[PDB]
C-alpha cells in the first residue's frame, strides 16, 4: 500500500513501515505542511499509517474538490476514531445522512435567525466587562483564554439551550462542568496516533461503547436536553429551532442531542482561542488597537451598545479579524475522502485517497503574501481585499461543507471585541510570550497561554 | 442494535447477547430457514452476531430486490472475511468495480463462446468413461464425488488455461494439487462463526495479509498465469478470453488472476457436488434413469457423441437436472446488502440490513410444491414448467447478479451425464445412504458421501 | 476449553459458546451464587467466558486455599481489565511484587498507628453531626449515602494526605471532585462483560494507555502527591507513613502514588455503603437502636467523646456491625488463581482455574444460620460468637491476603456510629424501601438509595 | 517502555516508536548482531517492538544464564506467536511442564538408544547413494538441499514412526507431503514482524484456533499417530519410546503427538541445511575433502559400512563438522526470558527482559577466532580444541535447555557424510555461488541454493 504515490509520479517523503510519515508530526501539522510545500512544490503525498494523503495547493484544483465535485466525489471527511451515537452529528455524518442533516440545520444559521440572537450575546458581553474590570481594578496580569473561555461558554449555554450562567463566577455549576470537557481533539496525543497506526482497532472500540466523547458528558446532555425538550414542551435558541424543525426526514431526538453537543464542541474552544489570538495581536501592535478603538467609538458613540447593523458597519474590525485568521486558521487543514477514481485538473486520484488542503501553510505562503509572518490588517482593506484568492484564504473552508457556523462565529467574536475595547486597553506583560510560539502539538494554540495587562479607560 | 426488528414490527426468534441467533445454526442454514418460514410467515428477521438479516419469501418483493432496485439499492453481497487481493474477484467486488468487472467477463460466457468450448469438455467426457469402466470392470462400489471431482477438475483445467491433465490418474500433478484446495467455504466452521461474532477482527486479519484463500494456492496460480500469459504472449480458453479483453477500464493483470481463481473455486466442487446429487436421484429412481437412457439414445444413436445442439435438444435431461437443483440448490440462500433506507412492496428496510432469500426452504415449500420432498422431474414438463414461479425457483439466483456461469455449468453437467448414461447404469449399494441425509453443516452436501454400484451396458 | 468441569466430574450449569454462563448474571452474582449452592451442592463450576471458575463451600478446603497453600499455589486474584501503572497497587499486584508491597504497607496498619489516627477521624465525626443536625432541624428525609459519603471522604482526605475539607459543603473543591470519581467497579456493566467475553482485548487496551482508572483522576493525584511529597519534604498520615517507609526494595514514588489511590478507592464507597446498610437495619429494628444508644451512653456519659479504648469497649456495637456484614458482605466473593496443578482436600484442581468463595451465599446459608434473612445481632453475642465458623463468615476475607484495611475500616465506622447515635434517632420514611431490595447489578448496594428521617435527641 | 536500557546505562541503537529497532533487521539477525557487537561492546540492548532484548557476550555471564540460574531465573524462551496444542511441545513449553516433559523424553536420546538406531539410519544412507549415482551417471549439476532433504526426511520417517519411504522417488506419498510443510520459521517474514509489532494480537489469533503450525499437517499427524499407536498397540523408534514411556506425570496422548511433530520440524530442515553447508565447504576446500576421504577409508576399508563405534572413531570428521557449525550455527541466537529481578556478574537485569546470546556473531569474532571467515577445521584439532571456550562456541546452545537432539543430529549427519564421501567427490559448478552469500532473511541459509557437480569414485 505504500507504493501508491510512487506509482502516480507524485513526490513526497519516504514512509517507514506501519508508521508512514507520522514521525514527521514531531513539529506539528503546520510545520510539516510548510516544510513539505517548500520541498515538494504544488502537490505532494504522504501516509498517515497506511492511509495515503495527498496535498494540493492549486486554487483551481481546490475549488473542484471543495465546490464542483463536492457532491459526486469529495463528500465526506476522514474517520478519526470511535464515535458511538455522535456518528449522527453533522460534522461527522456522511453522504446522504449528511445532506439531509445539513438541510435541517441550515435555516437555524440564517442572517435572519442571527439578528435575533444578538441581544442575548450582548447581555454576556456586559457580564464580561464586569469580570474584566474586577481584574483591571486589581492590577494583576490577565489570562485571556480563561476570561474569554468563560465568555464563549456563557454565550453558547444561552444560545443553544437558554440556560443563563455566569460560568466564570459559577465554575462549579454542573451544567458548566460537563460542558467544559468538550475540548478540541489533540490528533497527535498518544491515543489518536495509535488509531492512526491501528485504525483496525477503531471497530473493536465501537463495539465496546467506548467513544472519543466521554460517555458521561454526552449522557448528561442527552437527558438535559430531553428535560428542556419536555419543559418547553409545553410552556429563540438553537434547541428551540431544532425542536421546531422536527415539527414537520425530520430530526430525530438522539439526532437532535448529537447536533447540540457538536455546536458546543464547535463554538467553545474556537471562539475562545480565536479571541485570544486577536488580543495578542492587538497588544503587540498598539497602533492597530488605537485605530480600532476609534472606529468603534465613531459608530457607537458614548460607548453605545453595538447592534447587528452597527457590527457589519465596522470595516477595520473585519480587517483585524480576517488577518488574525490568516496567521491562525485554527482548523489548520481541510480534508475530503475521494469516493471514486477521478481525474481533476489533469491529475488522476485513485479511490479512498484522502485529499488535503494545508490552510496554515497557504495563509503563510510568500508567493501569495508579502511579509507573511507580519501582522498587517491592511491586506483586507476594501482596496486590497479584492486581490486575495478565496481558495488560498480559507479559514472557514469553502463549498457545501464549509463552516455552517461562520456568520454566527464572526458576530459572536466581534460583539465581544467591541464591548471590550470600548472599555479597556491591553498591554503586554513581562511574562507575555513575545513573539508567540505556536504549540508543536496537534492544535493551533499558543505554546504558552497568553497573559496580558488590562487597564480601564 | 438488537432491537431493530422488534421496532419495525417484524417477527422472529430472540437474539442472545453477542451471538444473535447463530446458536440456531446447529441444524444448518437449511433446517433453520425451513423452521423459520413455518413459524413466522412470509417475512422474518434474525441476527448473525449484531448483523441484522431479514428473510423474505414474497416473489414480487424478491424481484424488486434482485432485479428492479438491484443497481440503486441492493447491489452487493455481505462481506464474510479477510480476502486480500481476492477483493477484486467479481463475486466479491462491490458496486462500480463490480459493474465494470461484470462487463469485462460477460462476453466470455456467451452462447457463442460456449458452443466453441464443447469439443474440449467432450474430450474429458471420454477420459471419464475409461476411468469409470475400470471400476465397473472391477465390481467395487464407486464414490461419485471422486470420479466426478476428477472430471469437473479436468474440464476446468482445460477450459480456463488449456492445461490438460487426467487428474484422477495424475493426482499428484502440482497443478492438480494446489487447485484441489479451492473448496467451498464452511460458513459454520469454528473460524467463520468467530468472524460472525467478531467481524471487528476481519480488519486485523487483512492487515496481517491473512486471507481465506490459502496464500500458497493463490501465489501458485498468480505466477502460473503470468507464465501462461507470457508463453502464449507470444506464440480458445477463459484466460485467452481475458487476455484478449485487456487488449482494449481494461482488465488488470492481478484482476485477471483473481477471476481465474474464482472460476475454479466456482465450478469445481459445484459441478462435482451437483453431478453427485443427480446420480443419487437417478439410482434411487430407476424408472427415471431408464427413461433418460432411452431419450439419450434417440437423439444420439449408436452412442453418438453429443454436440452443443443435440444437448439443448434433450428435454427429460433438462427436467431431471432442474428437479435436482430444486431439492439441492447448493447456494442455499441468496443475499444482498441494503445500501439505503428504502421501502419496497410496502415494507420499510433500514440501511445496512442484509436481505436474504432462503432458496432451499422455498424450493421445498408445500404451498408451491406438491409432495416437495419427493423426486418428481415431471414438475418441469413443458406442460407444467409454466406454472413454476421463477422467483420461487432460483438455483442460479436472478437478475443482474445471477450466476454468470449458469449456461456453462448446465452444459458441463449435461455433457457428462449423457456420455456416462450412454455407457453405464448406476445401482444402489448396501453401503448407500437411503434416504440421503443432508449435512447439518454449512454446505449443501450429503451427510455420508454417495457410493453406488456401476455396470457396463 | 468448555469441557473442563465435565471431565473432572464436577457439576454445574451448561455454558453457551463464547459467553459461558455469564447470561446467568442477570440477577447478579449474589442470586446466581445462592441458586448454584442450592442446586449443585458443596462445590460447582461455571465459565466466565472461557475462564473456568470453580466454587467451593467447605470451610476446610477454603482454609487451605486462603491460608495453607496461599504462598505456594493460590497467591493472586483474577485480572479484570487494563490497569496501566495501577498494575503496582497492592490489591492488583501479583506474587513477589505483592509480598514485597504487602510488607512495606503493613506497619502502616498496626493497632499502634491506628490509635494515633483516632483524634483526626474524631474531628470529622463532629463535622458530620453539625451537617446532620442541619437536616434534622429542617424535617426533610435524609439520604445517608450522601451524608456518609461526605463523611467517609472527609476521613480519607485527612488520613491519607492531611488535606482537611468539609466535602459536603465544599463539593466543588478540586481535591473533592477528582476523588469522588474513584467508585467501586460494576463488573456487570457493558464494558466488563465484554472484557469477560474478549479478555484477548485487554492487551490491546493496555497498549493504548487506556485504563479502568480514568486517566485524569490518577494524573491529578500523581502530581498532587509529588507536591505534598515535596512540601512536607521538607517542612501522621498514610502518605507520611509511606514516605517514611521509602526512607530505608523500598517504595518507589509511582508505587507510592498507586497505593495512595487504592486506599481512597478502597475506603470510600465501602465505608459509605456499609454505614448505610447499618442505619437501614437500625431504623427497621428500633429495639436494637435503643439498646445501642444506651450502651454508648454508658461507656461515654454526658455524650463523652469516644476514644480508641472506649470503642473496643463496646460489645453490642461490634455485634450490630458484624451482623450487618453478614447480610451485606460488600466484597460478595473471594477469588484466587490456581497457579499449579494441585490437589487439596481430595479434589484435583488443574492450573489456571479461578477458585472462588461465595461469601454472600454462605453468610445466608440456612445450614449455618438460623433464620438467615432476619437481622439478629445476638448471633455474635460472646455466648454464641464461638459457634461461628471463621471460614464461613468472611466479610474481610482471610489469610495472608485478607483485607489489609480491616482494623481501620472497623474503627472508622464505629467512631461514626457512636457520635451519630449519641445525638440522633433514625426513623423510616414512607419513601423508605422496606424491605430493602438489593441491586440486581454487580455491586452489593440497595436497589433504591436509603432515605431516613432523623430527629435530634 | 522504551527508556529501560537508557536508565540502566546500557548502550545500544535508538528505538523508533512502536517498531523499536526492527527496521535494523533489513540485513538479517546475523549482520545486525555483528554490527552491534562491534559498535557497542560486550553488552547492549535493543527493542523488538516494545520487547526489550539485551545482548551479552561475556562467557561467564553466559554460563550463569544458561547453566547456573537456569532453573531459578532464566527457564523459558520468548513466545513468538499463536501455537494451539503445540503449546505442549517441549521446545515451546515453560517452567514445570517443561521440566516434566524434558524428563520424559530424555531417555529417548541416550547414547544407548542411539546406538540402536544406527542400522536404520544406515539403510537410508544406502538409498541416498543410489539416488546420487543416478545423477552422477547423468552429469547434471546437483542440488544438495533436495537430495539431502530427501535423505534427512527419510531418516526421520523411519526413526520416529517406522514408516519407510524413499521420499525422493515417492515425493507424492501423503505421509511425505504433509511432513515437508514443517519448515523452519522465517521470523522476518510479513507475519512474524507484525506479531513483533502487535504481540497483543497473538491472543486474538489463539482464540481463533489459528496456529503457526498449519492446522492440516498437525491434524494429519495427530490421527496418523493415533493409528500407529493402536496398530502397534497391539501387535525401536521415537514413538515406541514415547508410548513405552506413557506406560508408567506420564505422557498424555496429545502431548505425545506434539513432541513427535516437533522432532520432525527440528530434525528436518536442520539436518538437511547443515549437510548442505558442509558439502559447500568441502567442495571449495578440495584439500580437506581429500584428507577426509582418506580417513574414512582407513577406518572403513573396502568401503566398509560405518558403525556407531567406527563413527566416533573419526576425528577429522568431527573437526570438519564442528568448523562448519562455527561458520553456520543455524540457531543464530540463543534466548531466555528473565523471570525475576536479578543481578548476574555485576549487572542488574529487570524482570521480563529477554536475554540473548548472539551465536553467529561470536563464532565469527576476531577476538576469539584467527581469520574467522576462513574455513579452517584445524581449530578443532585435539591440540587446539582445548583453547576453545564452550560458552563462545555454542551451536547446540548449553545447559539444561541445550539441544536435546544433539547426539542424534551429529550421528545422523556423520553417517550420511561417510557413506557419501566413500563413493563420490564433489566439485563446484560454474552456477555455484562462490563465495556463498548468506540470506538477508531470518534463517541461516544460503542466498542462492547450493549446486555442485558429483563424480563416481
Ligand atoms: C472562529 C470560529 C470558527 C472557525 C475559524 C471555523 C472554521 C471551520 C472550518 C475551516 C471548517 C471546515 C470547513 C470545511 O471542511 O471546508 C468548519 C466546519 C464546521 N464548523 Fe466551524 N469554524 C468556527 C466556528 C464554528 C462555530 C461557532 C460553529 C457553531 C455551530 C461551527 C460549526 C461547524 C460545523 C457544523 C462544521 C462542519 C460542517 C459540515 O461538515 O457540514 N463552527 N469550521
Ligand atoms: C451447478 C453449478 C452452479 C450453481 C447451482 C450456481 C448457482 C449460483 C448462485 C445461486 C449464485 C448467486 C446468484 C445471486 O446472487 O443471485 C451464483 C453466483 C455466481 N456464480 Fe454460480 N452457480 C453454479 C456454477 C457456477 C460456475 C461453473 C461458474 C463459473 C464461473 C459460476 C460463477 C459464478 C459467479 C462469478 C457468481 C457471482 C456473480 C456476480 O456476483 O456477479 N457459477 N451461482
Ligand atoms: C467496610 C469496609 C471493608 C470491607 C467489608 C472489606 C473487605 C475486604 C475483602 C473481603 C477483601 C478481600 C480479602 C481476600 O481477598 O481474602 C478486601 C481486600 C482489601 N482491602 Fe478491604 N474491606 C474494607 C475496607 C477496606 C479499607 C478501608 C481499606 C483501606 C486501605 C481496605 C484495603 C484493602 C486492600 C489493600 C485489600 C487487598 C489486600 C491484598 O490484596 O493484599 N479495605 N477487603
Ligand atoms: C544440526 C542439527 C541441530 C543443531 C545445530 C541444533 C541446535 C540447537 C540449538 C542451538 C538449540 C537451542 C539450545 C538452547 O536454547 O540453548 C536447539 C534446541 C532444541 N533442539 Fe536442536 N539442533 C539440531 C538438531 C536437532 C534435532 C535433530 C533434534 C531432534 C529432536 C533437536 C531437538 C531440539 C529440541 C527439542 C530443542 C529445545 C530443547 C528444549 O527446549 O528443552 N534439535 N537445537
Ligand atoms: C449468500 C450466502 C453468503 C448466504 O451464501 C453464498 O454465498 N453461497 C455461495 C454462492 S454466491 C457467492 C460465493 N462466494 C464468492 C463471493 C465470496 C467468495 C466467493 C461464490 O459465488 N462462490 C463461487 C460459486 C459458488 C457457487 C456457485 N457459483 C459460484
Amino acid at each position: 500500500s505504500h507504493g501508491l504515490f510512487k506509482k502516480l509520479g507524485i513526490p513526497g517523503p519516504t514512509p517507514l513501515p506501519f508508521l508512514g510519515n507520522i514521525l514527521s508530526y514531531h513539529k506539528g501539522f503546520c510545520m510539516f505542511d510548510m516544510e513539505c510545500h517548500k520541498k515538494y512544490g504544488k502537490v505532494w503525498g504522504f501516509y498517515d499509517g497506511q492511509q495515503p494523503v495527498l496535498a494540493i495547493t492549486d486554487p483551481d484544483m481546490i475549488k473542484t474538490v471543495l465546490v464542483k465535485e463536492c457532491y459526486s466525489v469529495f463528500t465526506n471527511r476522514r474517520p478519526f476514531g470511535p464515535v458511538g451515537f455522535m456518528k449522527s452529528a453533522i460534522s461527522i455524518a456522511e453522504d446522504e445522512e449528511w445532506k439531509r442533516l445539513r438541510s435541517l440545520l441550515s435555516p437555524t444559521f440564517t442572517s435572519g435567525k442571527l439578528k435575533e440572537m444578538v441581544p442575548i450575546i450582548a447581555q454576556y458581553g456586559d457580564v464580561l466587562v464586569r469580570n474584566l474590570r474586577r481584574e483591571a481594578e486589581t492590577g494583576k496580569p490577565v489570562t485571556l483564554k480563561d476570561v474569554f473561555g468563560a465568555y464563549s461558554m456563557d454565550v453558547i449555554t444561552s444560545t443553544s439551550f437558554g440556560v443563563n450562567i455566569d460560568s466564570l463566577n459559577n465554575p462549579q455549576d454542573p451544567f458548566v462542568e460537563n460542558t467544559k470537557k468538550l475540548l478540541r481533539f489533540d490528533f497527535l496525543d498518544p491515543f489518536f496516533l495509535s488509531i492512526t497506526v491501528f485504525p483496525f482497532l477503531i471497530p473493536i472500540l465501537e463495539v465496546l461503547n467506548i467513544c472519543v466523547f466521554p460517555r458521561e458528558v454526552t449522557n448528561f446532555l442527552r437527558k438535559s436536553v430531553k428535560r428542556m425538550k419536555e419543559s418547553r414542551l409545553e410552556d429563540v435558541d438553537f434547541l428551540q429551532l431544532m425542536i421546531d424543525s422536527q415539527n414537520s426526514k425530520a430530526l430525530s431526538d438522539l439526532e437532535l442531542v448529537a447536533q447540540s453537543i457538536i455546536f458546543i464542541f464547535a463554538g467553545y474552544e474556537t471562539t475562545s482561542s480565536v479571541l485570544s489570538f486577536i488580543m495578542y495581536e492587538l497588544a503587540t501592535h498598539p497602533d492597530v488597537q488605537q485605530k480600532l478603538q476609534e472606529e468603534i467609538d465613531a459608530v457607537l458613540p458614548n460607548k453605545a451598545p453595538p447592534t447587528y447593523d452597527t457590527v457589519l458597519q465596522m470595516e477595520y474590525l473585519d480587517m483585524v479579524v480576517n488577518e488574525t485568521l490568516r496567521l491562525f486558521p485554527i482548523a489548520m487543514r481541510l480534508e475530503r475522502v475521494c469516493k471514486k477514481d477521478v481525474e481533476i485538473n489533469g491529475m488522476f486520484i485513485p479511490k479512498g485517497v484522502v485529499v488535503m488542503i494545508p490552510s496554515y501553510a497557504l495563509h503563510r505562503d510568500p508567493k501569495y503574501w508579502t511579509e507573511p509572518e507580519k501582522f498587517l490588517p491592511e491586506r483586507f482593506s476594501k482596496k486590497n481585499k479584492d486581490n486575495i484568492d478565496p481558495y488560498i484564504y480559507t479559514p472557514f473552508g469553502s463549498g457545501p461543507r464549509n463552516c455552517i457556523g461562520m456568520r454566527f462565529a464572526l458576530m459572536n467574536m466581534k460583539l465581544a471585541l467591541i464591548r471590550v475595547l470600548q472599555n479597556f486597553s491591553f498591554k503586554p506583560c513581562k511574562e507575555t510570550q513575545i513573539p508567540l510560539k505556536l504549540s508543536l502539538g496537534g492544535l493551533l494554540q499558543p505554546e504558552k497561554p497568553v497573559v496580558l495587562k488590562v487597564e480601564s479607560r
